[PDB]
This record gives C-alpha cells, sequence and structure tokens, in this order.
C-alpha cells in the first residue's frame, strides 16, 4: 500500500503543504474535484480535506501523516478528550509556517477579569474554554467557523477569541488584543501505531528533505568582488555559513571575488558597509535546500 | 433590535431557506462576502453561517430562528449533551425541502459491521445507534466525499447522507439499513423573545404554513359541456368543488375551475379529456390557506 | 440600425435590469465575455458596461437607453458640470428597485452627533462629487478619500475618520458601529434616454417597451386573490378586500349559499387582513401571482 | 434499471434542458462535479455531458433519451456515416429552444457579394461536417480550418478568410464586420430516443413525460389575461382578445353594468391590441402566467 | 506576418506549455477572454485553444507549431485517415511534460476477457485500432470526461482511460489489463516549409527548448570537504564533467566543490556524502544546461 | 503607525506589484475579500485598490507609496487639474514592468481624426492632445473592451492602450499615431514622513533597485580549455571579467562563470561552442547591485 498524507484542501496552510511536498520531490497532479492526489513518481496519497478532519484522520490511524496547525490539532485533542476518548499521535517536526495567535480581544472603547460574563465569539470553542476554566472566569458562548471579527461591530458578542497573524489586524477592527492564549504553526505529525518497514523508510528519506528546505528559508547564496587586501573586513561582514569561497579572476592577482551564504535580512543590513568595504558586482542567487 | 435568523451560507439548504423566506415577505440583497444581510423591509437580519454552526448559535441564543436539518441539529445536540451540557430549542415547522437519510452501506461485494471502519460525517449519530444495537467498530470522520472512502481503501463502509437510493447503488455500495431520516426544520432558541419579535415571527409562521399548502398544487381550468359537470367534477374535484364559469354566448359549454394536486392532475388529465374537456390550463398557486 | 441599450454590466441593478428587460420582451443570450448582447426577437442591443460609464453613454448620444441609479448618474452629471459641459438626457421612468441612499456616518460615541462634527475629519466615499456639493451647500470643511469600494472599512482601518457611502437599510451602518447622521441624497433606478431625438422606428419602439415596463411596474407587490365564502357574507369581506375595482364573483357547482370572490390586492394587506377574513367565513385561499397590471 | 436521459453539462441548452425535466415533474438535486444525477421521486438517472457526446450516447444505446441540439445531431451523423457507419435514433419532439442557425459569412465590403465568392477561401467553422456537405453539393472548393470556439475572430485575427458560424442573431456577424450571405442550415433542440425498443415500463414512463413535455410547450409564449369591461362591449372586446375558445365572463359584486372577462392570449399578440382593448372600455387587465397548456 | 504557435487553452498541459513559452524568452500578456496572445518581445502569436483543435490547424496550415500530446494527435491523425484525408505534420521534439497512458481496465484477467464488452472511453480511435489489430469486438461508449465512472455507474463494462498512475485505477475499483498507448507532449510543426525569417526563428527557439530539456531534474550541488577526500566525493558526486574545485578563507586543509547531479541521485547519496565529511551542502536551481 | 502601500486589487499591474513587494522582504498573507493586507514581518500594510483610486489616495496623502502606470497616474492628475486642484506626488522609480502605449488607432479600410467619434478609457489624455493638436472629436467612453468600438460601430476610432503593435492589426485597426507611453512607477506622497517610515522606504528602494538591475540577467557557468580564455572572454566579458576556477585533476581545463544578460548570451552561444566551451549552465540572479 501506498503512504497517504492529510492535507488542508484549501487555504492558508493548503498553498504552503503543497509547496512543501513538491520541494520534497512529491510530484502529483491535484484535481479540485478529487479528495484523493495520488503521486506519479513516488507511492504516496495525498488527501486534500477541511482542516478540522485532519488530527481525527492521524489519531484514527485513517492517515500516516498530516500537516496542521497546532491549533487545531490540540482543539480536536481536547473535543476528544472531553468525550473520555485518549488521542494519540507523533509530531515528527514544526514547520516553520502557519504562524499565528489566539487571542482574547475587546473593543478599543483592559483586564482578563473584564470577561466576566461577556458572550465571546470563537472558532475554537475548545481552547477558549480551557483557557478561562484555568483562569477561573466565567462566560457565554458564540462559535462561528468563520467571521469571527464581525461579531461584536455586530452586536453577536461582546468580545472574541481570535486567530491572527499580525498584531495590526485587530486594531483595524477597533479590537484590543488583551491576552494570548495559545500560540501555534504548522506541524507534520504521523499517526501513533507503528508503520510498515517501507512506509518508514519512506518517510525518513522525506524528513531528510524537509530539514533541507526549512534549513534554507531565507537564505540566499552571495557573491561579490573585492581586492584581495580586504578579504579580512568583509567577512568580518560577511562570514559565510562556514567561511567563504575565494576565487581568482582572469587576468587578476589585485581582486577576487567571494562567495557566502547569508541570510537574506543579514545581507541587506550590511549592504552599504560591505560597498565601503570595497565590493562591487553584488549578486543574490537563490539557495533551494541546505544541509549542515 | 431586530431579529436575527440564521441559514446555511451556500449548499444544499442554502436557495430554499432564501427562496423560503422571500416568499414569506423578507426582501434583502446578499452580498457572498457578508456574513449578515440585512431585510430592506422587514426588521430582519439573515445570518449567513456554515450549516454546523446553526444549531449553537440557537442552542446559546446568540440567534432566533434558524433553518437547518434535523441531521446537522441532532448530530450538535449530541455532541453537546456528550460534553454534560444541555441544549434546547422550540422546533416550530418541519419544513418540505432538504430531505435525505442517513444510511448505513457496505461493499456489493448488520452483524457484517462488527469491527469495520466506517466513515461518516456524522460520528455522533453513528455512535449513538451502533451503541444501542451493540455493534463496535473503528471511526474514519471525513466532512465531505464520504462515498469514496471505500473504493479509496479509506474505510470498510460507509454512513452516508442520500437523498435517492440510486446513488448507493452507483458507487457499488448497497444500503443495508436507514439508521436516521431528515429534512429541514424551522427553529427557534429556547428564552421567550420580546412581544414585538414574537408577533413578526407569527406572522411569518401564517405565511410559512401558506407556502408549505401550496406546494404541488395547481389552480386547473378547463372548458366542458355543462351535460358533462358531474363526471368531470368526479376525476377533479377542487379542494371543495368546481368553480363554474359561462363562456361568451354559448349556453352549451362553461369554463371550470379546481385546485388539485399536480400528480393526480396528470393521473387523471387523458380521462379529462375522454369526458370531453378541453383548452386545459395549468396555473401557479403560491400559497393556500385552509 | 438596433436601438442599444446600456446595463451595469455585473451588480445589483444588473440582474434587475436584465429581469425588467425580460419581462417586458426581449429574448437575448448573454455571454459574460461580449460587450454586447443581441436580442434575438426585437432589434435591440444591450450593452453590459460599468455603471459609471453609462451616464457618459447617453450623454454623449452614444447609446439610446440606460438603466442606472439616480446617484450614479446625478455623481457623473456634476462631474461634467464641473468640468464646464453641459450634460442632458430625458429621464423616462423611476423604477421599483435600487433603492439606496448616500448617508454621512461617524464611529459611535454614546452622544448625540452632529453635522458640525464632520469640520476637518477625513471622509471616505465613492461619490465624491455628491459629497462636496454636500459640504459647500452647508459651509463644512473635510479632507477627501475616494474608494471604488469597501468604503465601510475605511475608519476601522484608520484610512478615514467617516464616511459618506451608499447603503440600503439602516441597520448595516449599526453593525460596522456607525452612526447614521445625515442622508444626503436618496437613490433608485431609473431608465433614462439620449437628449437627441431618435428616429421615428426607433421612438416607436421605445414607446411599446414603456407600457409593457408601466405594466410590469404597477403589478410590483399586488397578487390575485381567490376565496370561497357565503354569499350572506359577501358585503363584509368586500370591505376588509375591496380588489383593485370590485371582487369578481364566480358561482361554485351545485350551490347557491356560497361563492367564489376574486380581487386583486397589496400583498401585504392581504396578509394584514387575512385571519378577520377566516373570522369571517373565507375558506380556501388562493395567492396566485400577477405578472403585469394596467390602469 | 432507470430511464438514462442525457443533457448537455453546462451552457446554452443546459440550462433550458434541466428547467424542462423540471417542469416536467422530474426533482433532482445537480452537484457540478458529478457526472450523474438522480432523480429523487423518479426512477431516472441524468447524464450532463458534454454536448458533442450526446448524439453518440443515444446511436450506440448507453442512454435511452437525449436532449440536443439538431445541428450537433447532424455534424455527429455525417461523421459517422462517412466512417460507413449507419446511426440511427427517434426523434420524439422538436423543442421551443435552442435555436440558432450556420451561416457563411464573409468580411463585408462595399459591394454585392455571393457564394462563388467563397471558391477557394478558408471557412473557419466548428461544423465542418455540415460546411462540407453544403459545399459539394454547390461545387464549391475551399480550405479548412476546424475551431471549436471563437471562430467570429478568425477573419480578423487571420486565421481564415471567411467563417460558417453558428448565430442566434443577425446582428451579431455586422457587429464583427461580416456579412451573412447563405444559411445553410436551421437548428433547434431536440428530444430524442435511441432506436432499440425500451422495456414496457420505461417505454411507459417516456410516454407520461412526453404527455407533458407537450403541454409545456403549448404554454409557451401564452398567458392568462383577464379585463373588466361594461356588458355592451362584450362582442367588440371578443373580436379583439377572442381567447383560445371564447372570453369566460364573470359578474362583479353589486354590478350589472361591467363583467370580467378572462382570455388566454399569445403574450405578443396580447401587447399588440392593448391599447385598442383599452379604447373600447377595457380596464384593470391583469396578465397571469400559464405553465401548461392542453388542446 | 508572425508565427503562430497553438497550446491548450486550460489544463495542466497548459500550464506547462506556458511556462515553457516563457522560459524560452516569449513574453506575453494572457487575457483568458481571448482566443490569441501576442507576444510583447517577438513576431509571435500563442493562439490558446482547446487540445482537440490543435492537431487540425497544424494539418491544415492554419498554424505553424503546436504543442499536444501524442495521444490527442494520434487520435485525430486517425479519425482524419478514416475520412480519407492525408494528415501530415513535422515533429520537432518530445517534450518533458504531460506523461500518460492510455489502458485498458476492467473491475477487479485476460485481453480475450474484453470480447462483447462495452467500453468506455475519450480516445475512440485508438481504442479502435488497437482492437482491429488483436482480433478483439466490443461495444463503443464515448465520454469526453468522467470515464472512469461509467463502469460502477453501470455505463460501461470496461474502460480505455488515460492514467499517469497506476494507482488511480486501483482506486476506483479497477485493474490495468493492457497499456495500449503511451503518451507525452510534443512540439510538432506544419508540413509546409515555413518562410525564411519563420524558420530562423524556430530554430532559435529550438536551441532554447534543448537548453529547458537538459536542466529538467538536475541542480547545482556545493559543498564543503577536506582536500584529502576528493577522490572519494568524485566518485559519489562525478558532476556532468568534473568537480569544480575552490579555495576557502585562510583555509588550507577544507575545499569548496561544486558539481551538477540529478536531483534524485543527489538524494540518494546525501548521507553518503556526509560520512565522507562533507558539510554546508547547497543546492541550487539550474534554468538551462547545454552539452 | 505602518506604512501604507497601495497596489491594484487584480489586474496587469496586481502579480506584478506583490511579487516585487515579496522580493523586497515583504511577507504578507493576501486574502481576496479583505481591503488590506498586513505585512507578518515588517511594519507595512498593503491596500489592494481599484488602479483608478489609487493616484487620489497618493495625492490626499491617504496612503504612503503607490505602485501604478503613468498612463493611469496623468489621466487621474488632469482630471483633478481640471476641476481647479493642485495634486502632487513624489516620483521614486520607473519599474520594469507595465509597458504599454495609449494609440490613436483607425479601421484599415491625423486630420482625418477631425469630428469622428474615438472610444477610449482615458478621456483626459485623449482631450489634452487633440487641444495641443487643434482638433475636435466626439467622445465615448468606455472602461473596457475599447477594441469593439469600432466594429460594433459605437465609435469611428479609439485611443486605445496597447502592449503590442499586432494587437491592433489583429481587430483591423491601424496604429497611426501614440500619443502617451507608459510604465509602472512607485510613488510617494508629498508630505514628509516620519523618520522611521522614510527609512523604512530607503530600505525598500536599495532593494528595488537590486531587483531592476537583475531582470533578464543571468549566471552563466561552463567548462573550456584554458588556451581559450581570451576568445571566450571576448564573447562573453561578464559585469567585470570572468571567475576562472580549477576542475578537478585537470589542468589541461578550468571552469569559467559570468554574469549576462540573457539575449546576449543566446545570440553567442553557437560561437562559445564553436571555441570550445563545454557543460554550459545558466542560473537564475535575483538581485544585483553595482
Ligand atoms: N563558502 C561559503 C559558501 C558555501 C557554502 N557551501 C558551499 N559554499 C560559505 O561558507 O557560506
Ligand atoms: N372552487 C375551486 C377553486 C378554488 C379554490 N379557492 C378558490 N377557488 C376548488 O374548490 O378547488
Ligand atoms: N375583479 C377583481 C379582480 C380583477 C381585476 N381585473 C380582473 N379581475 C378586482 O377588481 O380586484
Ligand atoms: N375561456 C378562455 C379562458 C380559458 C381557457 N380554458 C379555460 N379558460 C379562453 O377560451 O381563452
Ligand atoms: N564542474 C562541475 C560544475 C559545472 C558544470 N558546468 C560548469 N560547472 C560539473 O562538471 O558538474
Ligand atoms: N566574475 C563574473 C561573475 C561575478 C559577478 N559577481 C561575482 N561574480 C562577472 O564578472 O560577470
Ligand atoms: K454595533
Ligand atoms: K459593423
Ligand atoms: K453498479
Ligand atoms: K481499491
Ligand atoms: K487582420
Amino acid at each position: 500500500t501506498r503512504l497517504r498524507i492529510a492535507i488542508q484542501k484549501s487555504g492558508r496552510l493548503s498553498k504552503e503543504s503543497i509547496e512543501l511536498l513538491s520541494e520534497c520531490g512529491v510530484k502529483m497532479h491535484i484535481h479540485e474535484q478529487s479528495l484523493i492526489a495520488f503521486s506519479t513518481n513516488l507511492p504516496i496519497d495525498i488527501l486534500r480535506v477541511r482542516d478540522d478532519d485532519i488530527p481525527g484522520l492521524i489519531f484514527d490511524g485513517v492517515v500516516d501523516l498530516g500537516i496542521i496547525g497546532e491549533n487545531v490539532l490540540e482543539e480536536n485533542e481536547l473535543e476528544r478528550q472531553s468525550l473520555g476518548e485518549n488521542p494519540s499521535y507523533k509530531l515528527l517536526k514544526k514547520l516553520d509556517f502557519g504562524y499565528c495567535r489566539l487571542s482574547l480581544a475587546l473593543p478599543q472603547e483592559q483586564n482578563l477579569k473584564d470577561f466576566e460574563g461577556l458572550r465571546i465569539a470563537t472558532s475554537y470553542p475548545q481552547l477558549l474554554k480551557r483557557f478561562m476554566k484555568e483562569n477561573g472566569i466565567n462566560y457565554k458562548n458564540c462559535t462561528l467557523t468563520g467571521s469571527v471579527e464581525v461579531a461584536p461591530r455586530a452586536n453577536l458578542a461582546d468580545a472574541i477569541c481570535d486567530l491572527v497573524s499580525s498584531g495590526a489586524t485587530l486594531q483595524a477592527n477597533n479590537l484590543k488584543e488583551v491576552k494570548v492564549i495559545y500560540e501555534s504553526r504548522a506541524c507534520l505529525i504521523q499517526k501513533e501505531n507503528a508503520l510498515s518497514k517501507e512506509k518508514q523508510a519512506l518517510v525518513d528519506k522525506i524528513m531528510l528533505r524537509v530539514a533541507g528546505v526549512m534549513q534554507a528559508r531565507e537564505s540566499k547564496y552571495i557573491m561579490l568582488h573585492a581586492p584581495k587586501e580586504k578579504l579580512d573586513k568583509i567577512q568580518a561582514l560577511l562570514p559565510g555559513v562556514e567561511r567563504p569561497t575565494i576565487l581568482p579572476l582572469a587576468h587578476d592577482e589585485k581582486n577576487v571575488a567571494l562567495h557566502m551564504v547569508s541570510k537574506e535580512n543579514l545581507f541587506w543590513e550590511t549592504m552599504e558597509a560591505l560597498k565601503e568595504e570595497g565590493a562591487s558586482s553584488i549578486l543574490v542567487l537563490p539557495i533551494e535546500k541546505m544541509l549542515k
């Protein structure tokens, strides 16, 4: 049988989940009508489903791997625990996308006790519940799967417990963030029961590549020209991951090419200082995978 | 404040819920981006939400009315009971759309379900039914595409919502047991409404009944010889008795009008013609009141 | 040549404009890519364009008729007048759709809020010219923020302090924590025609269409009511449901005591007296549609 | 087994085919992903497919009924005949929708243009087989350019010199600077059935449906007219609006001078005599829909 | 006049065709309504049409080049031959996308097991030719879409269906029995000679197409290793010719080594490279490669 | 407060504007419903609006930066000047996308425009040009489909935006006069920014230059005999001079690397092979700094 991986059918995670699988060498033809997309080059089946189903599919052993936000994973874990079940899974990797936080927020027109008795709208009723029990606060519930941010101005609720990627989003609905109750990111998870030897080996291969993809994010390959005499000064500004590669230029004994891996943001931050030190013809090139 | 009604944002019930509101006199401009559509002529706000949210909004008193399938309503009632809560609501009316049933099905190739993985969108309904019948099974919850699960080797069987027997046969599945029958309902929250809101609900309910009573009925008109009245009346009696109308410069023939269920009309149409009926017209009826 | 009519390509007006033309006997095949849809049964070309173009096409005589909101029409009339031009058109009919109003609104304060409270504010709107005229007439100064869509977001996103916005319902503003302070313009859809006379044949076609437009308008919100009642109750029922002139009375087979009565009624009035009709002995009451009514 | 009917998946005929089945009492849930929609109240399966497949499915007996344009039906019939096969089917009914024609057209020149002007030209079309037969019959040679869509663009894009195009309106060609020169085929929607006899129960179901289809067709374009007039004017009004048979005459409450008159009329004839009805004393004129009419 | 190229209007094939033209230096603005997109930098017109029209446009000389699957090309060639015509074209290049196969499949078993069955397919002409040659009789069911549903919906007994993956059939409870046709995208040209200037433009494009094709699945690998390990690493990752060797700053023990590699071979030897002392290994894209 | 940048919501520029911001280090989550997208890593808000609004938002100081075509910018500048206002803005950079021209065209069948009805989306640019040339004409403003106007008999001629000469010829129109040439620009409002906002703009501009300088350039690598260095250098000089790299166990051949414009590379590629170049690679370059 083939390895089954469940990803979000469409949405935030979906594009990034697909891109990640593609960079890990999985080729597939995705038809928006089909539940499953079959890999053309590897024994892998990609299930594209509603995000909320993914944890359950992993807990129940229906699929082997899943990519899902920690928030959705924990919300569902809690729902199942409170129904008396014992869900389990293996965390393989916390990914570098899907960054967001779950925040209690009130109208700008302030404290945690100010939430006592309020109606609070959320898509994550279970995370909200646990947090309010732990802090001894009573409140009335209003579960909406979408458009939570509109609830207060539409007079459906007094406050919200909303997922945001940016502080500014709340301010732009005249809401003040009061307490962050959960921080999340996309994870790659695996079901509890051991896989067959061949499936596990395939998972291991994929993980090597996942690390390579993750390690390269935000990094670029920098090339420049400088006088040999300036090597030490430039190296101090742009050290590389180990040390600069040094390359001769044709018919030139005074100048060299230097190559270094750098985080893109650090490069821009020292770019003008590199020029002051005599660097010229500076190139930025992409890197798709990095292995330490 | 305005009366809040929650309906399905898009889908099976969404079109019918909107149509029904429109036939009940509610005018509104629906923008697919907004959560709320405000009625332009009445103090009513229509919330367009995911179906699965509607029961919760009614249980928690966030909205006043909802239109939702019995299946989704009961699934969510069960989930809340099993978390120890006590959800309540008022059933106002079982509606004439949204008919479907939840059915256990197996590949063509009840104790036969013991130990199987069963895919469903309604895990809680499935659970209750299998407890009541002492059957153990493994779960596979999918929100869409449950019918694919067996042929894709995700599960051995399904507990699927269907509107037609034939759908299962066309995925090489045999229906084995119907475990739930559902249809659209209009429901209201438990806590009493204000006097003005309740009066508005009452008005709407009079019209809803009118809409429901007229479904499948048509106004039939025809010409016949006066001599044939009795024979035609026996074929098409009307809701009370035929209206009889003179025709210009004619003493031998008349027009007759009667309400009829559309299916009964077609069933007796040829016999009406054999009895001398001609120029037969079928007109729509939008509301009927007893 | 064929008569040209311009309607909104997509949107609020758009569905209703098409429906109206269809009820006036115009059959056509609408392909979402084409500028023009040609009528299959009449010499009429329907141009489907951005709403904002329609007034200009009528002013410049490019098309013969148009269906457009008064608000868009006047905004564009003002823009052209302020560029020194003299736009003109014929108003044929105000239609029973596209109702909305243009309203100054501010963020809610639990207080009486005034027109002077707009002095110095940045005000977002899609109708800068209507806003401008109104604020000159009331001697108020303000800063401008023209957005073609999403005006209601401007205050909460901190792009502006206030808005001048099109609303169909009072409640919409309340639901963005905005208080309607002053209605500056009321609008509905209109059918308009260019200034320069049409050819005799085109004008005759317009006249035909107008007869039907009136028939469509006059029937909106009306229904044909039919019911059974005892003859003895005629006067009491007639007082409750008078009809457009007087009830039609129709015999029932083999019955001298009861009759059928038919009357046209506004749907809302019918529902308002429905229970009283039943108390007076009415039964098997039917509501049927009416597509056109002519006085 | 259930009766199988094939209709166009999306497009021109698609909406009308579905509407027609619905008016014939077939209830179904149509999901845009599925090939088949199953009727919820009758033993009928609706296949929604590409139009070009339908004739083949009927010819090969895969389905029992189909709704398809004559043009597509004949194009496919010809293709199969020229491959040596013998396709057959039963025509049940020609429907009142899908009207269009296939026309040879050229770029406008300031001159009279004719059929011999096509000799040697490259002619773009979606119906190569209908074009071929017509040009053989008229002894004209030409070069082919088959496009499934956008045939109207071929001349201006310099892909071809001329076209043989499907149009619903004369004006569409004029509006691409093409002159219609010869109509080579006229088409409309048809309901067809496969050659091999159906089971008794399936055939009885087909027969039921056909009774309704006729009722639907006979009512198209007809309305139920009601009005008030003085009894004295009956003869004059009857001459203007005779009805299907003769006017129904109905008393009005407490009135011996006026009556209500009801008559079925084609909508167009009604509008054509409407003003004359008013001149003869008609008032409160109503137009009501009719869904089915049976002779 | 400008060079005309026909490509699929929409579908997966459409995107790869556009990407390929873009990597060959053709810039254009594509509006989903227009038949034609005009190149902004070259005298080229791109026609975006239904796939099934492309062979015909080439056969009839309406356009100069086309990108189309072999399956669709041969299906239409056969249809035209059987109507007595003589279609011709030039094959310029078999491309590196659009791989699929046309397979007879039955519900979950031989070729003789197809005798007398109704077989659904979108390629009736390919199916016909194959069954004549093998002396098998069968009844036809032509569907342009959803062929895989035909057996379970009881429209047919079997199918002759295009597939990109073995697993797709197994997931509809169908067993692949015989592959009757293998296909991939091709670049083709009409039969009649082009003008000198158009043919020269085609030739330029072809040089780039080859460069694009030769680079697919290859990456530029860079790493650090001790000078002492050069031979062992070279044996694991030989490069297209031989590793480039580069000094590192203030270091006489270690060097950087660069080599082109097929991506799959790289991953297959990656851990062995690390065992041999490789570190800071980078994978970089390559857009074109020329021999 | 955060820096506000306005870009086209959807359209020609829209994708390129987003790409350019992304290459300048702005990460964001773009939901097609929202007016604003907030940058996740920088204090920047991206407003996605109709193109025609962008100049106004800059002139009125509502936003800090905008990306817009010169054509739309000047059309709106003119409209505002003719209403008596004084719009101003700072041009930061002419970008390398959005190239097009506004051209008077007639049916194939300048004084020839006197008295004609001329359709256009840019009435104000047309007006100014015709005043300057003393020509009278009648107007027909359409926001879309201007090219259809003559064949549909809505106008006699057009003043249309085109990216290619061939587009007009393919509607049987002849280009007669180019009246305006445009490309996308990055512009900024007139009133000074806060020190911190201006510094952020300056950072972004350094990157924008890097992006622009790299467009159409590639990093070329190849093998050649050491003896052929001079001949190859003359064919492919690099931006300064070729990098030269030893190959393993080889004293006769070397690797050479050079930056080149992609078109010049293809133009000399066969001559490089004649001179003994082999294993030639083309790699992308994302930014180049002088
Ligand atoms: N030597 C440079 C670049 C490089 C890494 N790996 C290979 N080359 C660095 O250490 O960053
Ligand atoms: N008298 C007819 C029709 C009718 C009902 N109500 C009014 N008219 C019947 O009893 O069916
Ligand atoms: N006589 C009824 C119904 C009617 C109007 N016109 C024809 N019939 C009324 O006046 O309302
Ligand atoms: N008596 C009218 C209306 C009618 C037809 N059928 C029943 N009523 C006519 O002959 O047209
Ligand atoms: N010399 C290395 C890298 C390279 C190829 N071409 C230029 N450099 C190899 O042969 O793979
Ligand atoms: N030295 C080569 C490549 C290069 C530029 N910058 C760094 N390396 C050139 O001058 O084009
Ligand atoms: K509020
Ligand atoms: K014309
Ligand atoms: K079956
Ligand atoms: K299977
Ligand atoms: K041309």
